[PDB]
């Protein structure tokens, strides 16, 4: 019974999970957390670490798998992998020449750079006869078209500081679109999907014949769709305007626009979408404001990115808002019915136990689905794939 | 043989016409321009002003106008201004009310306001017994709904410092959509259209039965469409990038995506686009990702704006670029087969001495059309309704 660990080792936090091979089922998941007075978290025992670096947290969580006897079962370990800049089209067996490439994209996103190549270091300390290996948030994305990636801005800032489009969520948006196919019984090679990917962060991406061809945000993660603390979309000029009347710098300005902004800053009460569905069922005018304008950037964006299909077969709905929130969805749904949606109230009702399902009703002309996204999963199955090769 | 006076008074110019009341068609028109060396130049005379003010500009064109016997004709004077915020959602007949209401927008758009401002205290000076309007570029665009007008920064920037979308060549959208209910025959209470005005400024727009419902530009012009020497829409993130990396500030960046980047900082040659279509026909390949990358955010924002529809029934281009691309309206047009237009390129062929003119073949699920805009004319019709009436 191999298992595959997988490492998710951000600014704050590591998040595991640990699949069994055969399954891809999780066997044990968890969170090493706070990283003055840090913590580990195993789904049980809420246990304390203050202090710990990541090779720390993560000595502990190695302790807590020697624990289990699940030790000698670890085959391969998978890192996500945050962002890959042009260096990566595809997930890979770690090695010294690709632990050098992710160091040369750090310029790129710096601190979270820097967790994921700590978590890596820490990996390779604790099980050096174990094959590692990367998944990268953005490759999916590389398959885009300049005209598709490039910024307005002169060329020199594209070909000398490679300010251009990444993309992010591309590991939910390559499998939920695998997922799709068989759900909706398309060819892969013939096809044209929008999936959508609603979670706090949040992002669209347009797949044509199984490949990424646009996707919403930018460079960074705050391009594109309003998210639960992040703005999306702003007009520079207004930026530029808010600078100047308030005296705030870039620097104070980025901080709003990623941590107070979204459905936290229009509804001025919470991020939550939950929260805020609660709060405009009871009179709340800001929250249901916060919600309606989440949808109208939301419907605006999938709309947008079908311009990057030949043909529309599919919307497919997916992460914490994307599979949780009826509401939403319906609200999208009916913002579109300018593609011919047509919504099955009864499919769109049933909770997200029920799965991979289709919502739209028959006279739909485009299917619209649910689809459950698993990034660990698909991970792992990049990790086994990766398994059978001779390094 | 009434006429009226249209003065579009910039940072850098004074634009008039003089149209026949009875026709609306141009009589005279000109420019005052370089308001060191300033000179008026008449369809003719180049002649020479230096040093000069904007009520001297203006007193010289109505030197000009007095030389040729038009001075009584003057029933009217239509003055366009850029920017009308939340205060403006209609054309108006100025009185000191308006003009103060006018000053109250400064802040937004503070050089061009003024521009603005000073076109209408010479023309009062100049024609104290005419009645003068004002015709304002975001006032279409203000039966915006809340979720397509606010961004997603905390509500305070809204409610306090006005920041939200207000929209840009309103007075062209409006036109241009009145003439589309004709030559498409629509009802125009039951109606979706998007009129894409591209010239060197360029927005889209979206009027369901008859109002504006979305438009691409912002707070700014900057927001958007890609544009001759404007970025359009670009990551905050990249942005706030850029600054750190170049030490360039807020005030450096906001130069560079104004007046550097689109066609002219992509190509590294032109923002215009003749020059630009000719540089790829010689293989030019910055040239050619240039307009590949200003189709592909064309056709972007046309279908996000679709979204705003119940039912899109015509597609319209307009502007110096709409109406005169054949090249630029193909391939936008080839890039949204998603929404089922099919090209007459014959049609498509036709010079802009066609005017308004229908361009998509019979099959086309969306009727797409040429229209050639005129705000001049606009202005001038508002005018005229507005001469009608008793202040
Ligand atoms: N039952 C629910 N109804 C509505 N929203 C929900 C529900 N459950 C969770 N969410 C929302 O999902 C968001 C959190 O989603 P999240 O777990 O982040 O998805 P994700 O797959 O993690 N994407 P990302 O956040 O960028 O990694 C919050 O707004 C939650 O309120
Ligand atoms: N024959 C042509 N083919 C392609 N582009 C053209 C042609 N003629 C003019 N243009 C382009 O139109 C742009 C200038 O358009 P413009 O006169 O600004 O339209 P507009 O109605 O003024 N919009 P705005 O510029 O914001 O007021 C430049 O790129 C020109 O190259």
């Amino acid at each position: 019974f191999p298992v595959v660990l997988v490492i998710n080792c951000g600014s704050s936090s590591i998040k595991f999970s640990v699949l069994d091979v055969a399954t891809c089922d999780v066997l044990m998941a968890g969170i090493a957390d706070g990283m003055e007075n840090a913590f580990l978290s195993i789904n049980d025992k809420p246990i304390n670490l203050a202090h710990s670096n990541y090779e720390d947290a993560l000595k502990a969580i190695a302790f807590e798998l020697e624990k289990r006897d699940l030790t000698d079962s670890v085959a391969l370990i998978g890192h996500r992998i945050g962002h890959g800049g042009e260096l990566f089209t595809q997930s890979v067996i770690i090695t010294d020449e690709i632990i050098d490439n992710i160091r040369r994209v750090s310029p790129l996103a710096p601190l979270h750079n820097y967790a994921n190549l700590s978590g890596i270091d820490a990996a390779r300390h604790l099980f050096p006869a174990v094959r590692q290996v990367a998944v990268f948030d953005t490759s999916f994305h590389q398959t885009l078209a300049p005209e598709a990636y490039l910024y307005g801005l002169p060329w020199e800032y594209f070909s000398s500081l490679g300010v251009r489009r990444y993309g992010f969520h591309g590991t939910s948006h390559r499998y939920v679109s695998r997922r799709a196919y068989e759900l909706l019984d398309l060819d892969e090679k013939d096809s044209g999907l929008i999936v959508a990917h609603l979670g706090n962060g949040a992002s669209i991406c347009a797949v044509r014949n199984g490949q990424s061809v646009d996707t919403s945000m930018g460079m960074t993660p705050l391009e594109g769709l309003m998210m639960g603390t992040r703005s999306g979309d702003v007009d520079f000029g207004a930026m530029a305007w808010i600078a100047k009347e308030t005296g705030q710098t870039l620097s104070d300005l980025e901080r709003v626009v990623n941590k107070e902004s979204g459905l936290l800053g229009i509804s001025g009460l919470s991020s939550d979408l939950r929260v805020l569905e609660k709060a405009w069922h009871e009179g709340h005018e800001r929250a249901r404001l916060a919600i309606k304008t989440f949808v109208h950037r939301i419907a605006r964006h999938i709309a947008g990115h079908a311009a990057s299909l030949h043909r529309l077969d599919g919307i497919i709905f997916t992460g914490g808002i994307g599979e949780n929130s009826v509401l939403i969805r319906q609200l999208v749904i009916e913002h579109l019915g300018v593609l011919g949606l047509t919504l099955d109230v009864e499919m769109n009702k049933q909770p997200n136990s029920h799965g991979e399902r289709i919502i739209s009703a028959n006279p739909s002309q485009v299917i619209c689905a649910v689809i459950p996204t698993n990034e660990e999963k698909m991970i792992a199955l990049d990790a086994i794939h990766l398994g059978n090769v001779k390094a």
